[PDB]
């Protein structure tokens, strides 16, 4: 049911873009069609869970002849989508930023044939000036609606900051100066555990977890009625874990269902991995990582691998998902002695970020 | 005075920006000092005539206590910041997207040593969220803030539309196509007067002249006092004649007076010499165009320009210029019976517009 509604808002939201381009942009039927696809590719592949989880929310708050039942519904799709086209817009960027080469089982956008990596660069940024689009386009109406972007414009704005710290995160900041290059960082001294939380946090928790909650919430006009403080928190430590569980993935999962290639090693990205392991790497240990990480070379490639495998970092990775599971759970309990059917709503995000395999 | 104002609300908007990246972003000196300087240099040196138009046409609208003038004023400085934040983040991109090596002077951002591709298209992000960003904090409780940013917001989806056109022009539409790859135009059937008008007239006519002309109606509390039919027409026929001028000046003007290399004729660009010597040329002509068009090569691009002044582009710009100058002209004063301030404020601007050097 979820999954069902959700795609149907989607071709409405598609046909009110592209027809609007055809009207009122003065475009030819063969750049909409290019358009179409780029959406389609952009958008679609995912699980959805940023989305969904809107709907989710939304629904569950739904207490506090179905006309209400009916907009506030559709409002969560909107909402959904316009979160989804945004994570769209960022990955196409990142992408390019991070070298990839596939996502979700197919090539990056900008890796694609006809499409040009000039050409993906604006593409990225039509994606998100359709979150706007689509927002005026429903919500104009909604007093909700100020509050509603303004919110979502402070989240696009700390994806983009989390971006900064994710790309400057192998240079020596301390040398970071636009008019002078600089190498990467060849002693690693910011691969530190508190740098890591900043740059995931930012890039990550508050888009992935804590967006789709809020908007959940507006579109429900409950906002007033969650502990924001203890939300936040729940937001920002799901969204780590989150975070790290892609970082060991991108370097121990296999891309076939993975569905994009690892570049984390490739592009010397300060990843979990690399902090936890050189916080507890002997002095050896670090000598061999400092000489084999951040190059493109296969065997220098799965050297990094193979220490991180003897420092058993996958037992570390153990240890914290327990940690994590514990607070969250604490966190819920809290949540749950005022707002039980939020709550629940967090507890169904935890249950598909929890171990998940993908 | 209008720039010594303009430039004061510069750096309160500078301030607050990168004293809230420190207080609630976790900003470190060394990226708040990057960050300021990567504001400065893709954001002054211009001619800042976009930001200047709407103190100008606010103060023009101010007689149809002296508090009321500087909260206009100060209104209007914001969004002149606004748009010239905006065309920051385009021209970032933009650079990129063109292959350009300098700017206003100096190298594209991301041609600066210290700053990366990938940085510098995420750096082109941060410039856009900027302009949200200072908005919320200025025009938080002001009754416009929702028509504003609706029309802000318009405006940019025009630009990157154009973008998108301007992009995709050498490449024969008809085939445009994702999945599979082609080469730049053979025939160039496409490069039409036509096809020109359009990429122009969202690439370049809505953010740079209608939108200064509505932030500033709109700060001034007088948007519905003026015709928009005639306020639209005007702004794209000064659009339409202000990118040609920029057409016209990579190809001839000396990149010592314009600031930056000209790269049309390498990129294969759409351009308004490319159309309307095509449109012209003999079928000698237009095969010698053909084998030397979109060529790194120094002399081919000699070639191709040399072309160019045979055909004696120089005598149609002339003629072009005259027939704008002239329907700008009656629209002006059509706008002026019922508008006479807005209507001065529209002829300053195209002072500043007709027969530029830069
Ligand atoms: O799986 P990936 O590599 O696409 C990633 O999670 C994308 N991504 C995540 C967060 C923000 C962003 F802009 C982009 P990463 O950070 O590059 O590892
Ligand atoms: O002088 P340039 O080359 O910077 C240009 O006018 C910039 N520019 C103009 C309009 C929109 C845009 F995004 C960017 P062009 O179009 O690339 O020739
Ligand atoms: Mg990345
Ligand atoms: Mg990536
Ligand atoms: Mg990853
Ligand atoms: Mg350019
Ligand atoms: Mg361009
Ligand atoms: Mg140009």
């Amino acid at each position: 049911m979820p999954m069902q509604m959700f795609m149907q808002v989607y071709d409405e939201i598609q046909m009110f873009l592209l027809e609007e381009l055809e009207l009122k942009f003065d475009m030819d039927p063969n750049r909409v069609r290019y358009l179409r696809k780029m959406m389609d590719t952009t958008c679609l592949g995912g699980k959805y869970n940023r989305g969904l989880t809107v709907i989710d929310v939304a629904e569950s708050l739904l207490s506090l002849d179905g006309a209400r039942r009916k907009r506030v519904l559709h409002d969560a799709c909107v909402c959904g989508w316009m979160i989804e086209f945004l994570q769209a817009h960022y990955l196409v960027e990142d992408d390019i930023m991070d070298n990839s080469v596939t996502r979700r089982g197919k090539p990056c956008w900008y890796r694609h044939p006809d499409v040009t990596v000039q050409c993906a660069i604006n593409d990225g940024l039509l994606l998100k000036s359709w979150t706007h689009m689509m927002a005026m386009h429903f919500f104009a109406d909604r007093p909700f609606l100020q509050d509603l972007l303004c919110r979502f414009n402070r989240v696009d704005y700390t994806t983009a900051v989390g971006q900064l710290y994710d790309v400057t995160s192998m240079f020596d900041s301390n040398k970071l100066d636009p008019d002078v290059s600089q190498p990467t960082t060849t002693d690693f001294a910011e691969f530190t555990l508190s740098n890591y939380k900043r740059i995931v946090k930012y890039k990550t928790a508050y888009y992935t977890y804590l967006l789709p909650l809020v908007m959940g919430l507006i579109v429900s006009e409950a906002l007033p009625t969650v502990d924001m403080g203890v939300t936040e928190e729940l937001a920002m430590l799901m969204g780590e874990y989150f975070q790290v569980q892609d970082d060991v993935m991108d370097c121990f999962t296999p891309p076939e269902r993975l569905g994009k290639v690892g570049t984390d090693i490739q592009d010397a990205k300060c990843s979990w991995l690399a902090v936890t392991f050189l916080a507890k790497a002997s002095s050896a240990q670090v000598a061999e990582f400092k000489a084999n990480y951040g190059s493109g070379d296969s065997e220098k490639v799965a050297t990094v691998r193979r220490l991180y495998e003897e420092a058993d970092l996958q037992g570390d990775y153990v240890a914290y998902e327990a940690a994590v599971a514990e607070q969250v759970k604490e966190l819920i309990e809290k949540l749950r002695l005022c707002s039980p059917g939020f709550a629940a709503s967090v507890e169904t995000l935890w249950g598909k970020t929890y171990k998940r395999q993908k």
